[PDB]
């Protein structure tokens, strides 16, 4: 296949995943994350039988958190647990390991991701004027958990999906689009290849080439499918053909090449993208979940054991921090050791100044959602931008600002 990641270099896989393994020994309910045990497990690469404790860790966890008692013990909160879209993504984890769900707590289970599409069915509306309360990203990604499973969702659940793909003036943001056509393809495909709802096959079909289509035109000059970390997603869906042309066969050579290219120069730092990125040169998509092979054998992953100590002086950086979108906006100068993320800056002028903020747990890390007392509402964000109008392609804690940059932290609504 064209689309397929075809020559890795083996000790570039293994510097990855080598970014894995130490989140493997990050158990607590906060850390626990089902996209890097599927990243691994569908990779060429291994963590051990840390992998085991982890997905066991895994089906505690979701399982404790997500089935606890009718009403409990005078809190209505006490210790929140995964979202939705997560417990998506530990189902998917369930397939990687060749388990089925099932039995009662896995019916349970079953019915919360269910009745979360719903919801958000509900939420869509009637036709479409309303909005996700997650995303379509996490709609898809709940639709593709479900069928990998053999777990029927409803037609109209499947419909407003199908709809969304399918009409007008494409919907998505910029910043979810390739992302989330990438999700809602493999949903499709995993609904054909299923036969799930016989009722919407053609209907399916159609999206599916119209995924593509979007796909394609939404390549850059660069050869990236939206950008860099949106590529290995894309890629997991185009590997996965039935629409083999010139178009896509260019597409996806252009495509690989760019993330070759940025995998030479430590693009990927972010667990969550690596775990999207591993499959992919492993020439495995989500779509392969449902018939895993778990009995091909990978190559162990040892703990790098090293951490360069130069004892040299390090550079600063000199960076800008500027918050806006809210009144009064505010500046921040800080001096930091080059290579400090983001977050390290954040916190220092949390420390070190009249600066605060909050962010919360997600499987791709700290997610910053209050700056300042502001806390981001219904379709709001905190947008981290390089000063001018540049918005960042990593998160706090990724992004490792260059001298002299500016940092905005901009209120946004999508
Ligand atoms: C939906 C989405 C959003 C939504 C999330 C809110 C919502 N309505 O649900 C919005 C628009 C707010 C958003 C924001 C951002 N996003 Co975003 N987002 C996505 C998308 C399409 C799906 C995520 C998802 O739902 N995952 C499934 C569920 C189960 O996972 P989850 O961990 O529970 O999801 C939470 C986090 O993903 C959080 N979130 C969203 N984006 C990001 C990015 C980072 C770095 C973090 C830590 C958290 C985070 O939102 C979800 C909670 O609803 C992904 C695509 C992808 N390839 O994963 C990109 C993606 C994760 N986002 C990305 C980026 C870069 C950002 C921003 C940094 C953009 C910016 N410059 O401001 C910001 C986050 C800044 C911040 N405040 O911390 C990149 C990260 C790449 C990397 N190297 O890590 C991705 C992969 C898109 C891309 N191809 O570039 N995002
Ligand atoms: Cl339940
Ligand atoms: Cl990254
Ligand atoms: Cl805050």
């Amino acid at each position: 296949n064209i689309c397929e990641i075809t020559e890795v270099d083996s000790t570039l896989v293994e510097r990855l995943g080598q970014r894995l393994l130490p989140w493997m020994d990050r158990l607590s309910q906060e850390q626990l994350n089902p996209s890097i045990y599927v990243g691994l497990r569908l990779s060429s690469l291994q963590a051990g039988a840390k992998e085991a404790h982890y997905l066991h860790s895994l089906k505690l966890s979701y399982q404790q958190s997500l089935l606890r008692p009718a009403s409990n013990k005078d809190d209505n909160d006490s210790e929140a647990k995964p979202s939705m879209g997560q417990l998506a993504l530990y189902l998917l984890a369930l397939r990687a390991n060749c388990e089925f769900i099932g039995g009662r707590k896995g019916d349970r289970l079953v019915s919360q991701l269910k009745r979360f599409l719903e919801d958000e069915k509900r939420a869509i509306g009637h036709n479409h004027q309303g909005h996700p309360r997650t995303s379509y990203y996490q709609y898809s990604l709940g639709i593709l958990a479900l069928c990998v499973h053999q777990k029927r969702v409803h037609d109209s659940v499947v419909g407003k999906l199908l709809y969304a793909v399918e009409h007008k003036p494409h919907l998505l943001q910029d910043h979810v689009s390739v992302d989330t056509m990438a999700m809602a393809g493999m949903a499709f495909s995993c609904l054909e290849l299923s036969n799930l709802n016989p009722k919407q096959r053609n209907r399916i079909n159609l999206a599916l080439k119209r995924v593509q289509e979007k796909i394609l035109k939404a390549q850059t000059p660069e050869g990236y499918f939206g950008n860099v970390y949106s590529t290995p997603l894309a890629l997991q869906l185009l590997m996965g053909s039935l629409r083999p042309s010139v178009e896509l066969g260019t597409a996806c050579l252009k495509a690989k090449a760019a993330l070759q290219a940025s995998l030479q120069h430590k693009t990927f730092q972010n667990p969550l993208m690596i775990s999207q990125l591993l499959p992919v040169l492993n020439q495995k998509s989500y779509v392969d979940l449902i018939s895993p092979d778990c009995q091909a054998p990978r190559a162990l992953l040892e703990p790098a054991l090293e951490t360069p100590p130069q004892a040299k002086v390090p550079k600063f950086i000199d960076v800008l921090l500027k918050v806006s979108g809210i009144s009064p906006s505010y500046r921040h100068s800080v001096s930091v050791p080059a290579g400090s993320s983001l977050e390290d800056i954040l916190k220092n002028a949390q420390e070190h100044g009249r600066f605060r903020f909050r962010t919360q747990a997600s499987l791709s890390g700290p997610f910053l959602t209050s700056v300042l007392g502001r806390k981001a509402g219904e379709r709001e964000f905190w947008q981290v931008l390089r000063d001018p109008d540049t918005p960042l392609q990593q998160g706090i804690a990724d992004y490792r600002p260059k001298d002299g940059e500016t940092i905005e932290l901009r209120l946004v609504g999508w």
